[PDB]
């Protein structure tokens, strides 16, 4: 059971992951989680994160270069993911391939029918052979609320993606299209106040 | 000993690799060779090559993105390079880290003492852990000659010229270590003796 949690920055995905982990365990299922990008576990991921903070010259200016780095981070995680799928009943991922499709498309002002989303699919699933997720869960949230989380959980720093209010808005919209068309597999759209117990009963 | 053969497209690096290898062997030393990018061997390399042929959207438009891909390709070869260095007296690399510094600086119209060349050193040697070469041998060729003897880089003549110019300065400034500049007519025996 591979489950990917998706959503814009500040959507509160960690929380959902935690609450979902609990509900699955209470139901007698073993759970392991993994978050992408794998900061500290991938140079590709670390360089990508630093680039979003203005480092590494013109790296972040290229939409496909950034998508590639995130895709290569996941590629070096293929074994880790498979290992978790064998060691646990449910594997929960905080962000996965659809993050790349949603953000790359939004950065290019494209929708789900654009080249970037199709490119992401070919590269990650068909070429890098990343495991297709059984369920992709979109945590839909208020754009204002999500944006405030970023401004708050920081000024208490936001990278180039987090500061781009319009990018976040378009990402949420592409996410909705992906979910609607079952991009990459079966999706489930949930809200913040979603019930963990039923969510887990629904997914499994 | 780790030796890197550097030069622009059409320098004749493969030929020099064979000659130098032949000379070291005759001198009673075991030699192993490796070439970069490791086309067909790593995703980073293939994506980079493809991007140079117009694939992958705006990937190639980013100098640091292309550089990062070639660096990540070498990063995947670290275990291979270390193995070769443990089993052979001399390891000769056809293109190495300096290639990234030269092409990146050239695309940005920077020089050997620039930011990109410094970035390449910070990233590849320290962060990625690529062994620094004992010698970097530049098979220098003028733009005129190179022009005499097909991706986005290959087709860009001004880029090739500027890359040659940066290589010449990297060598003169001892970027990342000791350099030797040689021509296609260099005597293998003397070269091998100089490097020994
Ligand atoms: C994992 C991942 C994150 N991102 C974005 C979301 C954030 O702004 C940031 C780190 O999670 O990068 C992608 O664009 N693609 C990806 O594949
Ligand atoms: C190995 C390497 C090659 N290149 C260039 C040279 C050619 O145009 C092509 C393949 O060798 O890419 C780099 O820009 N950086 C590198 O690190």
């Amino acid at each position: 059971m591979l489950i990917a949690i998706e959503g814009v920055d500040g959507a509160g995905k960690r929380t959902l992951v935690e609450k979902l982990s609990g509900a699955f365990r209470a139901a007698g299922r073993s759970v392991a989680t993994l978050a992408f990008p794998r900061y500290g576990q991938s140079v590709a991921a670390d360089i990508a994160a630093e680039a979003l903070h203005g480092e590494h010259g013109d790296l972040a200016s290229s939409v496909y270069a950034m998508a590639t780095l995130f895709a290569l981070d996941r590629a070096g995680a293929v074994h880790t993911i498979q290992g978790l799928c064998r060691g646990y009943d449910v594997v929960i991922l905080d962000r996965y391939v659809a993050s790349n499709a949603a953000y790359s498309a939004a950065r290019l002002h494209e929708n789900a029918a654009g080249k970037a989303a199709a490119w992401v699919q070919r590269i990650e699933f068909a070429r890098l052979g990343l495991p297709k997720p059984d369920w992709q869960v979109l945590l839909a949230v208020s754009a204002e609320l999500a944006g405030e989380r970023s401004r708050g959980r920081a000024q208490r720093a936001r990278d180039n993606y987090e500061r781009d209010a319009e990018l976040q808005q378009r990402t949420g919209a592409v996410y909705a299209e992906l979910a609607a068309q079952g991009w990459g597999g079966r999706w489930l759209v949930v809200g913040a106040d979603v019930d963990p117990g039923r969510l887990a009963a629904t997914l499994a």
